[PDB]
């Protein structure tokens, strides 16, 4: 399923969307771009499509 993650930093918004098989991977791969690309703090998923969402 389609994957959606967008990240609101204190001076850059960056988001994306990323295909994925579950979310276990999802949060792999997610989290390790939310980490990777910019900070990672709160940590906000949606269950209206796989959405995860994360501030900080």
């Amino acid at each position: 399923t389609t994957y959606k993650l967008i990240l609101n930093l204190k001076q850059a918004k960056e988001e994306a969307i990323k295909e994925l098989v579950d979310a276990a991977t999802a949060e792999k791969y997610f989290k390790l771009y939310a980490n990777a690309k910019t900070v990672e703090g709160v940590w906000t998923y949606k269950d209206e499509t796989k959405t995860f969402t994360v501030t900080e």
